[PDB]
């Protein structure tokens, strides 16, 4: 993805980071970065095309999928890594003192334990095969049926681990610090 | 996208930028170009193909979408962005004084202003899965579904969020010099 | 698109030229490659695609399409952005002498002019969804639809004002030197 | 395309070519690559899945497609930029003399006028919609049709003048010195 | 892929590791990611798409899929190698000692060895064209087909057999220092 | 159809009738059974097979046919010839008085009388090939299609004018009689 | 239908039977044998080829029409025409006193009460043109639809009160004899 | 068809018919009557099954038909031979004088040539494969195309002539007495 | 059906037979070939149109048809009529002597008996909606469907209630007689 | 078919008729209308349904069936039966003297001959399971298919040799007396 | 079938017949004729109807339907019961001697004897599911299958012994008389 000018900044901020949070960016950028876009991006590449649904109503498809995937994983990856990437780059900014490094490491914490709650509230980390659902012109509950689920479920997993480390990475830095 | 010779001339606008104008270029780059290109696009690609409609008219489908969205989200933010951020790009051109910088930063709050108006005018900040249309292909008002309505609301949710805060910034920075 | 090289010629250019050329060169990578890349041709990416005809015939849709749209109209922005943006580079060219700018400029205003007249006979800046075409496999005049059409004006009516705009600093630029 | 690698050896050769020389390594990557990646690429995208024949026996659309293009124009054009521009490649590698200069560009001369002849043997630069073709699994010399052929052979007349345009350089160049 | 920033990092390592040390990177970028980014992935691309069962339910094709290939075998591997690299990318993290270097080591030697055997024992090295699946929807044990299975296992075995040399290489390493 | 014994009592009436009730049961036999049987029941027998809604919805199709056509023409007709025949039956039943002939001959007039004028309240002697209908399955008002419209209504006022004939041979024989 | 040798045997029954028994006579073959096959045998022909239900499973609709429709209401009728008439040719047969006839008109009574309280019980003279069934093969009550439900229910409803007027008949011959 | 009673009285009236009108009855039954049911009812029977048209729209082909055919061939001809036939029913009915005769034949003559004539203002005594027809649902005016064009007119040719020998048998009749 | 000429034959025999033979005739007349014509007919006259099995595979659906349903029970039941008549037809054969009739009835019991026996090894009364089956196309037991199971049953069930009815007559009339 | 007053007229004339003349009679009721009506109607009832063509053309069908069988074979037997039969109708007529025998034969053979040279003359005793046609709709001389060709061409030679048989007992009648 | 005439001249003959000529008539008639239209008819009804094979050539199954089928078996069926009915209407004729009845026996029972070797040869009583033809059209020798194999040879097997019935009988009456 377009991910060059962010890992520009960021890699400008590796100077001025501490070694701890050097591991962390590295966490980041090997593990979330590489696997959203090298891996999960083929993955869910085929997520509404092949949710085939057992009804041959025109429109239970897409309706029904919108409501079991409100938002898809991969975005809301996206937008967690932003938002947790995003308080470093503040500091950065105001470098190019110490209470704002303790500031913007409580915000990561912060905003990547609301992530992880937030996507166990919608999946908790298990997207099963079927979904039953009955939005309007799906009539009588059809069930529906998702596209490599396992495989879904195993990056949910995987990130969520990542992002249990990366908490556990800030707090010991925190409490390091 | 192609957003690398931009970037290098607004990252060479980043040094005469004031402090708050350069937390203004970041929240661009950081949230309106890299969601726009990374997250955005996966979800708008499928914009057409996945609109079905219920009837079986040959050429309902295609109007009626053009119809629902008349410019897709996507352009109008990529319009956005670049009129939004060409003003920064006209005042470097003049470095490479005052009075232009608060001409400059007027034109990019006008602007921003009319592009979440008008986006306002269009579609009110929230896709609706169903769209009666009702033109000269499309008979008797047949009703047409919409791929992804609840992502994409988040989305146009998100950058009008991201626009006024844009515009929080630029306001502030206004009255702050 | 593979604009990498072209850009590094004319930003090389940019050095030389003037300050109202400089004006013109970012206009021309800011708004006609950029948007033409960025955002036209996702619009165009299913012009055949989605391009339904009326009729079971199976020659008459791709037919009809090429009676329709004899030259995309991105391909015609392709050729027309590379020709204006020639007598630049051609004059770059002698300088790695005002006699030579005001012909690379006439000519840029002229190809220019040529382009948008070009572009308004074979359509007149505002498609419509429908075309009814008899070519030959095509029986009785059978009407086909268009897709994304008043996308695709919003488009073709951005550029032209662009284009418009690139004619108003050459001749401007002219009289002025 | 993977064209950095070969630009950045071309450009090298931009320093020992002669003027006019320079002028035709321009003309080259301006017009044939940008153009053959930028805008062919999309329209020949599509050669084979809309080419639709009139049949309904399973292989007779493949193989007539195969008899009505043994190898795309793309191609051709593709081997035909990589074989013109080697001469200069072995020179600069030479150089990294004057009859070595001769040779190269009479080189360049002879293999570019046998691409265009050879061109026009394959396809006289007139693509037409219809084809019939009398190939084993179509039976009884069904009509095939063909996708964008009128935007085809715009660009093969456009690729073919470009050609000429080289050749009119490279022995104009020979004549001078 | 996104792995410009990671070839970075990796690069920066080679100054410091051992010459057996840079003939594994070596193999790691010249075969592992070469290869699965060049080659395997448009292998694969097409794994779903053309994974067609023989019973007319709707749902069947996509469990089965899911239950015959939990994982993708890509994903498997650029796991792998993340994982695999990571080590390496530790200990320059470290640099910028030598049982830093011993411990980095065995935990690729482990890590691999981790992953070939969990690789045999989801798949053992011998993809078969087909798969009889007994999933919920698919009723009585259908038997469904895989697409490119030869290509498939000779990647796979290919690149285990990478695997094992890399393990060579590691535990050679190790007894020679 | 299963028209002999019906017809066997009938012509056993035929001896007792009065002349003009002969005229009258021969007006019946002749055209309303013959033609009901013959051409009638292949006019109706594609009725439903080729009564083609315009939606892809499943079930619109049968049900708005069902709004349209409550009970087919045939079927009325069918029941409209054994009611008004019946009086007669049971006439000759008592025969097997004149007071008995005009009570039957009265309720065939007034049985008649209400089939045609029940038939007009239904369809108003005009099948349209167009019907609009709003049915729970049907989205929307869809516009259904009727199979030989001019044929039905063509026949329905044949008929009609033969019960109004019928009509006038009852009444005119009261009088008379 | 094949009715000939049971008019026969019952046509020379008439000249044994009541004058009120030939009146009922009557009322059957008038009535409930032609209406059966001329008219009822037409409308419930395409009763299982146009019973499409919504799912696309294979097998749920004809599963679901069985359920529906355990046995059709011409079969139905056919027995009960048959067994009601029954009694009358066993009493025939006999002649060919007075307590035989009894018995007889008595069985007529009970066998036509116990076919209209069945056939209520199985459908309660109203046909609906939807069908909500949970047969196994039909996932998640899927509702189905019925071919001519209105006609179907104006047959229904018709011959019942013509069972109830054989019913009245045979009561009222009882009670006078 | 339901020809038994009609033939039956009609074999009656061969008794009081003039021997040239045993000629012309034995015409009817032996060519109209045979031929209309034996082997027309056989041709027109797929008259609109086969009726292919070549638009996809849903409507156009049923509509365009009853434009084409607004009563069938064969209904016609049943009403032809019902109408024709009456006055000799009329005269035997008078029979159970002579200038009732002359009535009689005087009307048979007038309806056959009333209806030769109406039919071929219908249709020319020539059906043509090809029908361009424009009704509403019908878009720029579709070709569409009929079955068994060759055989239909060659019995429309032959019942003509029919028709034509029966007006020569009642006109010499007529002179004769 | 082609019954008359076998009516005539029995009917003959019916002056000869004894007066339960009379009431066995009439059982045989009223009950078996009036239902299996009329009913019957109907009913299985969908057999095969309305059996979907599962797989899409092509010749699966016949020949688990075949295997489901060796011989039809109506060809049973047609072959069962004929075979238990016949020795009735032979009997009077010999009349147009009381030894003949215990003989002639004996076959009757005997074969009656054979043909219930056999028709329960088949099947055992009670259709099933479901048959899996394992034929050579059909791959993996794929499990098919059949049509109207429920009603089939009932007349199975009934038809062998007539058939041991005719059994108590036969045997009562041979120790009677 | 509706053969039975034909049958009657017939049976009539067979007293009258010669011996040989009875045995022609026969040959005729016992072959052609026999052979005709049992088993070539349901041959040819299919006629149309399964003529496949090739092309997936709209209209190439049943165009390209009209030429290759301009009327059925099964139409021209009932024309040919019924006029050759006609002129033993025409002498009965005559009968209810020997020179109107001698004619009435003549007829019969001059017309039986006319048919079976006309029939060679549209095709010669032979159907072929090809046709290759050329109508305007069918595109390049489509190859197109005809269903049961053997076992039409079978009937064809028999009913063939059937008239060459009649036309044997005619003539030697006609030598004969 | 159109079987009364040929039933009511073969009733004529069997007040002539032998007593076990008697017996062969009526097994013609209760068996042959009765089993071939009531049951044998609607067995062979879908035999090209559900006769799929398994490519999707457009004519590879008509075609192998010939091939495999050049006659249907209820044809030669219905030409053998014509052929060996013959014989006696023949003899009817010529008594309406001795020698006669012997001629017309023997060939009786060497048509019978053709028939059945004729039918062995070209199937061998019995039917199997599957035909792999290798026509034309058909490509590479296809598979294709049958419908009601299993029942078509068990009506084949019962008629097969029908006629050597009928060779019995007829030999057994030679050798007696």
């Amino acid at each position: 993805g377009d991910w060059s000018f962010l890992g520009n900044i960021l890699e400008e901020v590796n100077e001025h980071s501490t070694v701890i949070g050097r591991v962390w960016l590295t966490v980041l950028f090997i593990f979330r970065i590489l696997i959203l876009g090298t891996a999960a991006d083929f993955v869910w590449g085929d997520e509404q095309s092949d949710f085939v649904c057992n009804t041959q109503q025109p429109g239970c498809e897409n309706v029904c999928y919108d409501e079991a995937f409100p938002i898809s994983h991969i975005r809301l990856w996206v937008l967690q890594i932003i938002f947790v990437s995003t308080p470093s780059l503040v500091y950065v900014g105001h470098a190019v003192l110490l209470r704002t490094y303790v500031c913007h490491i409580i915000f990561k914490t912060l905003f990547e334990v609301g992530f992880i709650v937030g996507h166990y509230f919608l999946y908790g980390f298990r997207i099963l095969p079927l979904y039953r659902c009955s939005r309007w012109p799906c009539p009588n509950v059809v069930d529906c049926f998702v596209s490599r689920p396992t495989e879904k479920t195993i990056f949910i997993l995987f990130m969520l681990s990542v992002a249990s480390v990366s908490l556990f990475l800030n707090i010991l830095e925190m409490s390091h610090l």
